[PDB]
C-alpha cells in the first residue's frame, strides 16, 4: 500500500480497440511498446485497489492477501523499469511481460480458494460477482494486451499478433470439441457427437484467446449434462447441436444439449461463483468474458429436456466500442 | 361515470385459482353463479377505471370512447340484473353472460384502431403497453370466467367447463399447425413442414383457451419469417421445429424457426403493440397472455439465421398461484 500506488489508481484508463491494434500491426512497436509500459501500471493500480476495497474479513484471508501482495510486486516491477527509447528498451520491457504473464497464472485459482476458505463470511453474492466480474475481466485485459505485444515480433500466419484475421468459428469449435470429447470419454466410455449447423464458412478478423476459454467450459457443460441425463443408456445419447449466426452486428454460437435442464431451483445459483452440482467458475467467468467482449451469455433451461446457451460476440469491424464490463 | 362504479372501481379481485373451479365442477352451479354476479362488475369496473385512467387526449378518441361506453353499458347490466336464488334465476344469468360474451367480441380490434388514430399522441410506448397488457389480460380473465361458467352446464368428455383435464400440447399445437399452414400455402403456394418433437406424450389438466390465441400467432411469425427469408427457394424451406418440455413446475414450448431472425434494430421494437413489418398485436398479446398465465414468452434471435421462442405455462396442480398481470 505505497503512495506510488495511489498515484494511479484512480486514474481512467487509456483504451485502445482491436481496430486501432490491427492498424498499427500493418516505428508501430516503439509506440505500441510505450502504451504497454505506461498503461499497464495502471491497470495493475485498479486491481489493488479492488482488493483494497474488499470487505477486511475477507481481505485478511492469507490466499487473498497473497493474491494481492502479487499485484503489489507486479506494480513494483512495472513501474521500476526504464523507460523504452531504444528498439532494445522495447525488446528488454518483452523479457519483463514474458515474467509476470507467468508469475500470475494461477491468480484465477488461488481467488476461487480465498473464496472458498471466506464462504462462511459472504452473505452477499451479488457483491462477490462484481468483484470477480471486474478482476478475471481486467486480467482478462491485461493477458490480452501483453500477449499481443510478445506476438507482433513474430509473424505468424493469418495473425497480426493475437488477432487472426480470418477466424473461422467452426473451426475453433472443432479443435475444442475434440478436446472436450476426450475428457468426457475418459469419464465415461462415451461422449455426446457434436453436430455444428449455420453459416459454417463464416471466417472474419477476431480474438481466439477469449473464446479459448469459454467454449471448452461451455462444451464441457453439455456433455456432463447429457452424460449425466443418460446414465441408463450412456452408449446411445444425443447429440450436441452448435449453429453458428454471423451478421455485420455480432457473432452468435448456439449450444444446445439434451441434458435434462437446469432445474427450477438451481436456475438463479448456476451465474454465481462456486455454485455446482458435481470449480463453478465456468458460466460466471464465460459471461463476465463476454460482456467484457460487448457481447453476453444468455440461457434457456428446458426442465425435463435440455439447455440452450447462447454466447454473443462482437465483430471488429471499425465500429466496436471497447473492452469493459 | 356513474357513482355505482366508483363504489367497486378500488375493490381488490376475488381470485379463484382452475383448482378450486375443478374441485367445484366434481348446488356448486348456485355457487359458481353466485361467484360471477358478485365478481364480474368489478372487473368491468376496474376497465373503466381504466378508461378513465388515459390521457384525456387519448380517451377522447370517439373508438376509444365508444369501448369505454361500451363497459359502461355491461357494469349497467351486470348490476341491474336481480340476484340469483333459484337455478332458474341461474339459468337467466347465463343468457346475460351469453349476450355480453357476444357484443364485446371486437374490443380488441377497436382499441388497436383507437391506438392507430392516436399514434401522434404517444411518446410513451410504455404507458400503452401497461394499459394494454392489463385490459386485455384482464378481457381474457372475465372471458376464462363466463366461458367456464356456461360450460359447466354441459357434460363434455375430458371436460369440466373450459379446463381440459387430460390436455396433450402435441395434439392442440397439430391442431394450429394445420390451420397455420393453410393460411401460408394461401399466400405463398407452400408453408415450411412442421416437426414436433420432446415429451410428445404429455398430458395434464390446462385450460386450452390462451393456447388457442398464442399458438396461431406464433405459428404465423416463424412461417411468414421462413417465407420471407426464402423468396428465391419457396418450395425448398427449412422446417419449424417445435420442442415440448413437461416437468412438475411449468411446461415450456419451444418454437425454432430458420426465418433469418429479428434484425437488431427491431429486436426492441417487437414487443411494441402495433409494431409490424409487414396488426403487430400477435406478440405482445401473447407475452401479456402467457404473464397473466404464470409464466413467460421470450425470445432469442439468431440474426442471418432464425428464432427460437419460449413459451412457458404454469401447471394446475393445487400449487399455483392466481392468474394475474
Ligand atoms: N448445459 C447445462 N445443462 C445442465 N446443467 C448445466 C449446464 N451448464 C451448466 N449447468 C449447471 O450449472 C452449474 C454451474 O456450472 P459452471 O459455472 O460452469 O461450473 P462447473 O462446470 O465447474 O460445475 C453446473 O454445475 C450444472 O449444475
Ligand atoms: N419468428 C420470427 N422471426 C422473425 N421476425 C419475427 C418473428 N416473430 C415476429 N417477428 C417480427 O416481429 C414483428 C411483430 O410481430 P407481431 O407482434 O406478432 O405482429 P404481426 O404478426 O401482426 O406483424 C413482426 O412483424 C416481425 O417483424
Ligand atoms: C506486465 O504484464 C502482466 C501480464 C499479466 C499479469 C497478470 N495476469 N494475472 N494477473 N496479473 C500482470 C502483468
Ligand atoms: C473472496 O471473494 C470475495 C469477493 C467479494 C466479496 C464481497 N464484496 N462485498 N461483500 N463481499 C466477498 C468475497
Ligand atoms: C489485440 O487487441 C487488443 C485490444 C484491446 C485489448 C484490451 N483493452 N482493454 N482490455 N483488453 C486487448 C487486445
Ligand atoms: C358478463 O360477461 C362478460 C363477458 C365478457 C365481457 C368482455 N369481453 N370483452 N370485453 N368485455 C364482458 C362481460
Ligand atoms: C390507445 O391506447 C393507448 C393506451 C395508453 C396510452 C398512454 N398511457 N400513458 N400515456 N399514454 C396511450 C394510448
Ligand atoms: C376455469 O378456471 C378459471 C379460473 C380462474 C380464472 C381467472 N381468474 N381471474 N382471471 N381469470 C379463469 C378460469
Ligand atoms: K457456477
Ligand atoms: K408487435
Ligand atoms: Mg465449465
Ligand atoms: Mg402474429
Amino acid at each position: 500500500n505505497q503512495s506510488a500506488i495511489d498515484v494511479v489508481a484512480e486514474k481512467p484508463s487509456v483504451r485502445l480497440t482491436p481496430t486501432m491494434m490491427l492498424y498499427s500491426g500493418r516505428s508501430h512497436l516503439l509506440k505500441s511498446g510505450r502504451y504497454l509500459q505506461q498503461e499497464l501500471p495502471v491497470r495493475i493500480a485498479h486491481r489493488i485497489k479492488g482488493f483494497r476495497s474488499l470487505p477486511f474479513i475477507i481481505g485478511c484471508n492469507p490466499t487473498i492477501l497473497h493474491v494481492h501482495e502479487l499485484y503489489i510486486r507486479a506494480f513494483q516491477k512495472l513501474t521500476d523499469f526504464p523507460p523504452i527509447k531504444d528498439q532494445a528498451d522495447e525488446a528488454q520491457y518483452c523479457q519483463l511481460v514474458r515474467q509476470l504473464l507467468d508469475d500470475h497464472k494461477d491468480v484465477v485459482t488461488l481467488l476461487a480458494e480465498g473464496l472458498r476458505e471466506s464462504r462462511k463470511h459472504i452473505e452477499d453474492e451479488k457483491l462477490v460477482r462484481y468483484f470477480l466480474d471486474k478482476t478475471l475481466t481486467s486480467r482478462l485485459g491485461i493477458r490480452m494486451l501483453a500477449t499481443h505485444h510478445l506476438a507482433l515480433h513474430e509473424d505468424k500466419p493469418d495473425f497480426v499478433g493475437i488477432i487472426c484475421t480470418r477466424l473461422s468459428p467452426k473451426k475453433i469449435i472443432e479443435k475444442w470439441v475434440d478436446f472436450a470429447r476426450r475428457l468426457c470419454e475418459h469419464k465415461y466410455g462415451n461422449a455426446p457427437r457434436v453436430r455444428i449447423n449455420g453459416h459454417v464458412a463464416a471466417r472474419f478478423p477476431f480474438i481466439p484467446m477469449p473464446l479459448d476459454y469459454i467454449l471448452p467450459e461451455l462444451l464441457k457443460n453439455a456433455m456432463r449434462a447429457t452424460m449425466e441425463s443418460h446414465l441408463d443408456t450412456p452408449y446411445n445419447v444425443p447429440d450436441v447441436v452448435i449453429t453458428i449466426a454471423n451478421n455485420d452486428v455480432d457473432l452468435i454460437i448456439r449450444i444446445s444439449d439434451r441434458g435434462g435442464g437446469i432445474a427450477h431451483k438451481d436456475l438463479d445459483r448456476v451465474m454465481d461463483y462456486h455454485f455446482t452440482t458435481a470449480f463453478g467458475f465456468g458460466l460466471p467467468t464465460s459471461r463476465a468474458y463476454a460482456e467484457y467482449l460487448g457481447g453476453s451469455l444468455q440461457l434457456q433451461s428446458l426442465q425435463g429436456i435440455g439447455t440452450d446457451v447462447y454466447l454473443r460476440l462482437r465483430h471488429i469491424d471499425g465500429r466496436e466500442e471497447s473492452f469493459r464490463i
